[PDB]
């Protein structure tokens, strides 16, 4: 009943809600939860946000927080979801920064002005818990009533100074201890909880039969014939099966780097920004901790070249693929030889106890029941594991573009010029990138790309139909765009 409230458009800011979405962001419809959690947020509510990768979690504070008067502080251990996040906002011409870790100086500076402009303030929980600057900061915000709320985006002592500024914790981990967790922690402020399927509806999942003495040459295939130009993400159970893969891939012209702990602070920041940008680095071929540190919203594959140490890891690590929605592929790469090598891992690691190998042992056998269930869709088997009841068995029949391979068991000439305009507004949007300071897909995103290549229109009044696509972004960006678009004109119609 309070959920059916927060659907209503007829609010005090559902209007300046509205035009901020539509003219700022360039959105026209919201998913799942969006609306409801945006009200709830704009009603002053404290709010606890469950949402998968993709979802769209990031417009739930952010179009709050450009409603409101004052400043949203957003909290994030993730240093890849902030410098991503300011990215995007800046392009959007919405005033953003961060504090991380003499530039911090000229940020307190802005906020203390009778217009503190900034309208999302990025800080990671060190920063707050350790610089009394900010903490005097967001003093000087408070009494001004210039102080949003606070948002912690991926939420897996400072509501006394600040008692009256709502919440808004946000999580994409299936863990439900973990979201039990959390919830307590808020508990206090009786958040209206948001939650939804942990599904990630894009991502096609196989099980494929792995080869211990030729997987790099079946990654290379698999990879030429269905992405040969997109990103993607190979992981490996070793830095030096990261070595391996890299070299045999590199052997044959694929442009793929070893992203590990082995590597030098300065060869690591190199093989992140080559990967990110697509500047002479397709693949990045990672350990665990390494992949999930980097953020990029169009990666279309991720393999598990060995077997991966839990379902909960597995379930995150392939679930980065995709944030941008577009179809991707997670496969796993399963021989029981892998098994064995993560017992030896479980069995010689330094200061384990019967207890953690049981643990480690006991992850072990649910990713193997996973590679060895054949029959059941692995969807199902994904949000079995995560305790999530009621999902519907015929996902995978209803949508057979993006069936898991347990259930699975012509080109005309206008869309061919619809591809040539895509691949040079991609480039457009890489050499922006350079210019603007931003990653190319911080310039416009995959989808918007995708729809704007398939209008063919150099006409403004048609672009701004088209999501993501805005007035500021046109202003910046739109002699570029628009003079790719005009060379198509004989096939717009
Ligand atoms: N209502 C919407 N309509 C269209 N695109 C949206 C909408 N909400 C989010 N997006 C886009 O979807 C992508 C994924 O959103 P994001 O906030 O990064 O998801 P999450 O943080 O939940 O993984 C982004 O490119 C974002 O701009
Ligand atoms: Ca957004
Ligand atoms: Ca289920
Ligand atoms: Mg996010
Ligand atoms: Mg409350
Ligand atoms: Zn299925």
């Amino acid at each position: 009943l309070k959920h059916e409230r927060f659907q209503s458009l007829s609010f005090p800011h559902t209007k300046e809600m509205m035009k901020i979405f539509h003219k700022k962001f360039g959105l026209h419809n919201f998913r799942t939860n969006q609306l409801e959690a945006i009200n709830a947020a704009l009603l002053g509510e404290d709010c606890f946000i469950l949402m998968p990768t993709g979802g769209g979690k990031s417009l739930c504070y952010q179009l709050p927080a450009c409603v409101s008067p004052g400043v949203t502080v957003v909290i994030s251990p993730l240093r890849s979801l902030i410098v991503d996040q300011v990215q995007k906002l800046t392009s959007l011409d919405i005033p953003a920064t961060y504090l991380t870790g003499s530039e911090a100086t000229n940020i307190y500076l802005q906020l203390s002005k009778k217009d503190p402009i900034i309208k999302l303030l990025y800080v990671t929980p060190e920063k707050i818990c350790a610089s009394n600057r900010l903490i005097s900061t967001l003093e000087n915000l408070y009494e001004r009533k210039l102080l949003a709320r606070f948002v912690i985006d991926e939420a897996h002592m400072l509501r006394q100074k600040f008692p009256s500024v709502p919440v808004m914790a946000l999580t994409a981990t299936a863990n439900p201890r973990v979201q039990k967790d959390i919830l307590t922690q808020l508990k206090i402020l009786r958040p209206q909880v948001f939650s939804m399927s942990f599904n990630r509806h894009n991502l096609k999942y196989y099980v494929l039969p792995k080869k211990p003495k030729k997987v790099a040459f079946d990654c290379l295939e698999w990879i030429r014939k269905h992405h040969p130009y997109d990103s993607g993400i190979i992981y490996c159970l070793s830095r030096r099966e990261c070595d391996t893969m890299a070299d045999t891939l590199q052997r044959d012209g694929l442009a793929a780097l070893a992203y590990h702990a082995g590597l030098s602070d300065s060869a690591r920041d190199e093989v992140q920004q080559k990967w990110i940008n697509q500047d002479g680095c397709q693949v990045i071929c990672a350990t665990i901790a390494f992949g999930m540190g980097i953020d990029k919203p169009d990666v279309r594959f991720v393999i598990h070249a060995s077997l991966p140490k839990s379902v909960e890891g597995y379930y995150q690590e392939s679930g980065r693929a995709g944030r941008d929605g577009e179809i991707s592929h997670c496969l796993l790469f399963y021989t029981y030889h892998d098994v064995t090598r993560l017992k030896r891992l479980i069995m010689m690691e330094k200061d384990g106890n019967h207890h953690t190998r049981e643990t480690h042992f006991n992850n072990l056998y649910s990713m193997v029941h996973y590679c060895e269930n054949i029959t059941e869709c692995r969807r199902i088997q994904l949000l079995a594991y995560f305790g999530e009841n009621g999902f519907n068995p015929d996902f995978c029949k209803k949508h057979p573009d993006v069936s898991c391979d347990n259930c699975c068991k012509k080109v005309s000439q206008r869309e061919e010029m619809v591809k040539k305009c895509l691949g040079e507004l991609t480039e457009v949007c890489k050499s922006l990138g350079k210019v603007f300071g931003v990653h190319y897909f911080n310039i416009f995103n995959t989808v918007t790309l995708k729809k704007l290549a398939e209008s063919l229109s150099s006409d403004p009044e048609v672009l701004l139909q088209i999501d993501g696509v805005t007035e500021d972004k046109l202003e910046k960006y739109g002699a570029e765009v628009i003079s790719v678009l005009q060379k198509y004109s004989e096939w717009t119609s």
